[PDB]
């Protein structure tokens, strides 16, 4: 039995006293509220909040049986007897406590009939997780395929079809029961840790996500090289092998930005060396030269690191001396049996551990390391009696990787304030994106099932803050011989998901350059396409930094009033304009694409489709996967380069997909130096905008640029605008009022300013796009 | 009747007095003698000699009936009565005067029975010109195909199967009669000008050419961009069209280094504007921006210029005021009716004309022009009564273009001492290569016959000093629709001849980017190959600067004791290692290749051929032309780039064609900054050497580098050495004494240091080639 006794509004937080203790309510924004139970006691701080101490001005109103604590859009309705809080956006009930807070810690909420619930982070259970129960305990799931209730990167958070996000702001071993045990009850449980939750509301899914990232953190724009081709395997055994792989990309003519070194860089065996955190000079004899030589070819070097320091490693004595490792209750360094050997864990929650670990990253970065890979951050093994500075293993578990990213992010920004950190990790917490965390979906099997699960995983993570979630392309775990068709499909999908990083255990090659001729003939133009598409992808990344909008969006964004779409885990949007349907089984001869109502074009073949709702059936081929372009799309391209270090936009090629059904369309292209972490905040960019206005007798484009520009920005770009499905009735073109004839033949064989290709229904305009506004008007 | 009267030896020249006048003999080297008749009178100076005032120490000996004037290798034997000079190398008679000098000026020599005679410069008559008579008067031959006795660039010089070169060092309207009128008489004639000839000897064809260029001039190494892809037509009509063409290369993914602007850059019509020598702002409104924008994309701009200033042009009044034009006997500017209109000719032989013309080049170069095209330098029209500073038109005619190149070369070196001039001209004289002249074979027809004549022309010019002779690829003149198969064959041949410059009248596209899909699919990888092969071509260019060795060599170099080979005009060597046989007729299904005795490989298919003399029959296909690689060849490649401005050799791929028949082989790769005119003289280069030693049980490679290097030179190059026709019996590899196992599987699918591919008979070695010597030893 719990009931209201009294409250105090100051400041600007509401502090309620019940017969069972204090509860603190604070708005972190007009759309998000933090609710802290046991507010009177010492607890771990928030991890989910970017500004935990925030509390914006809200209004409090009182009635006989209720209190109301209201922000701009979100309202908390506090029922006095019995005590229960419920949350409203406008006058719409979003979520209501049932028993609310109990005591172990326990939160119980009602679920509404028909309410669909995404969330929990990485699970393979179906997009709607209602009817499921699972632990909140980051844990490896080696070789997973088509099912998992628990893997590397869980999130103690859900997104509802009612368009709210609920966060359990607790870092401890726990569980989530989404109407499994009791049909109408959502239950959150933890063995210890912070007793708080955060509710965020929105009026649309994009707004919800914008509001969520506003209070949990926005991802800083990654370096542009993060969008390029990575060479990776587990693992290059030597400097010679590493150099030979960089060379193979050059001689096979595949783009390459970054080569990634797994654990052999610090030891010749898988076991026994972890913690050395320094070069194995027997096998990597001249690493500074190696990294400098790669830099000369525009190629970055990334090294793997782990939380564990083995007692057999060269740094054990020093880590103990430094007090860098987590301790046992007795006060000794805690050592335990990992796969790799007996060892301890670096206490990133401590001053000593952070300083010690950070110094090592600084040293290696100074030697030439450009980016960082942190593996096993669950932590993969984490005995319950391990003691960190701020609590035992079970209490801090799901925040270890989160703090590790914060430590590394701060370290990198301190060392290189003019560069954007690259931090790729396996496990984090709500908000880890604010430290630039780029997660991957762990040690996936080399099976079709492993591939078929990746869209579900990516969308689940993307919706709750992680735009750069991706997979080991081609599959990672076990296998005895390459499944060629699977590999090809995986690397094709790879082009249209956030990070292009094929990676697998090295008894089977993961890099595309080591594949057979047919495989390379298929993949080479696609890896090149990835680079040609950089303006499209980098612009989506820019939007992700601005608003949290994920690069991969679920089908359900297309119709927010159709909750059934939430179940779709087979087609997704890559940016605004491409509907992608990966092939995830062998021998598939055709696909049924649930394209939203409207006009769509085959990305590969230019075929125009129109639909009022019924799905579209497309045949498959081995060299592509099915991708449809939304009518009204501006698809921007630059010439392929081998490395983003050579990126130039002096030449732009833009394809506009015209249809009268889209009378107004807009496109944008974000350009900056690809590297300045402050480019957005300081307006050091060149933002290109395109607007199409399509009427019965005219099609006109308005082109403009804003921003203060940047060093090396082109003043004038040669631009080729290719209008697909263009009318054969346009007689003339005006550019800023100057009338120009449209040629009707030989468009590919003359340097024509404007030409219509009747066989392709494409109208091509070639012009100079300078700093002043440009208007191009086509008229019948 | 002519007889000896007396002589005087000083100094170090021999001055002979006959009853008819004085004759001066001077050795310009140990292998070359200048013979000047009428030595007592004022004459035009030598044009052919790089150091006209040279006279090395020779020995004079006298007998009753003879004088002997001898240098290191060449001896002049002077018979006293009747007077006649003959020339000997060792004790071998090379050439004997018949009547020798007469008076118009006339030289008569005996030809030996069976002696074959190349020479005369551009003619289409057969490689051996003996039995032919033709004028020495540079003259246009618009639309030539398969025959010409007189075209743009004649040379008053011959090369004999006796291995001497004879130069008629005379610039005037003349003629050459090579045993036509009289079977055993070579006759040289001129209406006026210098009465001198130069004989150069050698002990082999390469030595002869080395000796010839020693005294006539060596070509300075061109900028590396001269070896790249040129966009050209007659002609881009506007800045917009020019920019659109640069853009088309970018969007079609063809390499492009340079775009070339024909006469529309200075006027909207073909007639009436020549002499404006300034931008037509109506059609090229922002040329400084245009050139700067191209430079940002690594693309150079070259402009056409001509000798003629029309009375209708904007510069007529000023040229007259400056006294820049040739005059009539009366002293007025000489005006005459050219195709383009009434106009005069710039007197490049005068101080005033040179200063005036040079100032105009300086101005345009300062604006951003990177290289220069001088058309119509025959001069195309040149009335006999035109007076230049040093003589009338007929007297100086064949040296006009020569002096024009000298003027421009000096101008460019004065303006940009740290760059190599690019000067492309149609007409010159013996020695013009010393001013960097890059000639092309004029306005060739768009016919198979026009293509079929190009090897003959190129070889004739190459042998007598012009390594960069090339053709308007695809054909230039007339035509009404593209002959697609002809065009393709011409641009394929283009890859294996000195300058890659498709160019034609613009009613049919000359650029490969404006061709149909099939044409582009065929040509794109070949234009890319041109760039991948830059280390091979640029190294041949280096050798040409060093020794005069032409880039294209005739088949007859392969066996100097087989004079019948001299007739071959259908196969030639591109550098040392490639025997190329262009396809020069439609529908050819196979070719008979007269490969020299030895082992040869199909460049495209790796097929091994062996022959003891009989020709090799190869089938043709549309995507290649037949090219054989000589066993022992080291073929070096770098990754394709879009422009030589981006050239890097951090990654090398070298293919060695092994065969036991070649127990010793050598290769070299010349690397410098691609631009420094002084790189060779100052040793600012990186010269890579490879030596193969192939015995019954071992194959070993010795790799080394010399030179002082240059700014940006890579210290360490990732190198992939691919050994073709490698034994399947090599068990191990030592690199500098460190033994390494050779893998026997999965060579394309692993980062192996050494791997043998049994199906391809290729052994691949991947390693780091640093500054120290490297020895790689394979042993059975
Ligand atoms: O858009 C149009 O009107 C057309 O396609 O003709
Ligand atoms: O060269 C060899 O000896 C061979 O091919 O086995």
């Amino acid at each position: 039995a719990v009931f209201y006794k009294e409250h105090k509004l100051r400041n600007d937080g509401l502090v309620i006293t019940t017969n069972q203790g204090n509860i603190r309510l604070q708005f972190k924004s007009e759309a998000a509220i933090e609710v802290l139970y046991r507010a009177d006691s010492k607890q771990l701080p928030s991890f989910a909040l970017a500004q935990p101490e925030s509390a914006i001005k809200a209004q409090l109103t009182e009635t006989e049986n209720h209190l109301q604590f209201s922000g701009g859009t979100l309202t908390a309705r506090i029922q006095k007897r019995p005590f229960a809080i419920s949350y409203y956006r406008d006058s719409e009930l979003l979520l209501a406590e049932e028993s609310g807070f109990q005591v172990k810690i326990n939160f119980r909420f009602y679920l509404s009939p028909g309410e669909k619930i995404l969330g929990g982070g990485q699970r393979i259970l179906g997009m709607d997780r209602r009817g499921q129960r699972f632990p909140l305990y980051n844990r490896a799931h080696y070789g997973y395929s088509d099912h998992s209730g628990q893997m590397y990167f869980g999130l103690p958070a859900i997104m509802s079809s009612k368009q709210y996000i609920l966060v359990f702001d607790n870092s401890a071993s726990g569980a989530m029961d989404i109407g499994k045990t009791e049909s109408d009850i959502l239950q959150l449980e933890a063995k210890s840790g912070r007793s708080a939750y955060i509710l965020v509301a929105g009026n649309s899914y994009p707004s919800l996500i914008e509001n969520f990232t506003q209070v949990t953190g926005r991802q800083p724009l990654p370096p542009r090289w993060a969008l390029g081709s990575f060479a990776s395997r587990f693992g290059y055994r030597s400097e010679a092998e590493t150099r030979a792989t960089v060379q193979k990309y050059k001689t096979e003519d595949f783009p390459l930005d970054t080569i990634v070194l797994d654990l052999y860089w610090f030891g010749k065996d898988i076991k026994g060396h972890m913690g050395n955190l320094d070069w194995d000079k027997e096998n990597f004899p001249t690493p500074l030269d190696m990294m400098a030589d790669f830099k000369q070819q525009g190629v970055k070097t990334v090294l793997i690191t782990e939380p564990f320091v083995l007692t057999s490693s060269k740094r054990w004595d020093d880590a103990v001396k430094a007090k860098a490792l987590a301790k046992d209750p007795q006060g000794q360094p805690k050592a335990f049996e990992l796969y790799f050997g007996n060892g301890g864990i670096i206490d990133v929650f401590s001053k000593e551990g952070s300083r010690w670990f950070s110094s090592i990253y600084k040293d290696l970065s100074k030697q030439g390391v450009a980016g960082w890979w942190g593996d096993l951050g669950e932590p993969e093994m984490h005995p319950e009696d391990t003691q960190h500075a701020i609590g035992d293993a079970d209490t801090v578990h799901n925040a270890y990787g989160h703090r590790w990213a914060e430590m590394l992010y701060q370290q990198q920004l301190d060392q290189f304030p003019e560069l954007r950190p690259f931090i790729m990790m396996r496990a984090g917490f709500v908000g880890s994106q604010r430290y630039g965390m780029i997660p991957w979906t762990g040690d996936v099997s080399r099976t079709w099932g492993g591939l078929a699960s990746q869209v579900e995983l990516a969308l689940q993570m993307s919706l709750l803050g992680f735009g750069y979630i991706h997979s080991d392309l081609g599959g990672f775990a076990d296998g005895e011989t390459l499944d060629k068709e699977m590999y090809i499909r995986w690397l094709q999908y790879g082009v249209f998901q956030p990070v292009y990083r094929p990676h697998g255990q090295d008894h089977i090659p993961s890099e595309p350059v080591f594949q057979d001729e047919e495989t390379k003939a298929i993949l080479r133009p696609l890896v090149k396409l990835r680079y040609r598409m950089l303006p499209y992808i980098y612009t989506a990344a820019y939007q992700n930094t601005l608003t949290g909008m994920p690069l991969m969006r679920p089908l359900f964004f297309s119709d927010e009033k159709n909750p059934a779409l939430i179940d779709n885990k087979t087609s997704y949007f890559w940016g605004d304009s491409l509907l992608v349907t990966p092939i995830t089984q062998a021998g598939v001869e055709s696909v049924s694409i649930p394209a939203p109502k409207g006009v769509w074009f085959d990305f590969w073949k230019d075929t125009r489709y129109q639909t009022d709702g019924a799905p579209l059936t497309l045949p498959t081929d081995l060299h592509t996967i099915p991708v449809l372009v939304k009518a009204g799309a501006f698809m921007p391209y630059v010439p392929a380069v081998s490395t983003t270090e050579d990126y130039r936009s002096d030449s732009l090629e833009i394809h506009y997909y015209a249809d009268a059904s889209v009378p107004l369309a807009q496109g944008e292209i974000f350009e900056d130096d690809g590297k300045d972490p402050n480019s957005i905040k300081r307006n050091q960019f060149d933002l290109l905008t395109l607007q199409a206005t399509h009427t019965d007798n005219q099609l006109h484009f308005q082109l403009a640029r804003t921003g203060k520009g940047y060093r090396g920005m082109p003043e004038r770009r040669a631009t080729t605008l290719v209008i697909h499905n263009a009318s054969d009735q346009y007689q003339h073109l005006d550019i800023n009022g100057k009338t120009i004839a449209i040629a009707q033949a030989d468009c590919a064989s003359t340097p024509a300013l404007a030409c219509y290709d009747q066989e392709r229904r494409q109208l091509q305009l070639v012009f100079t796009w300078g700093r002043e506004a440009l208007n191009l008007r086509l008229h019948k």
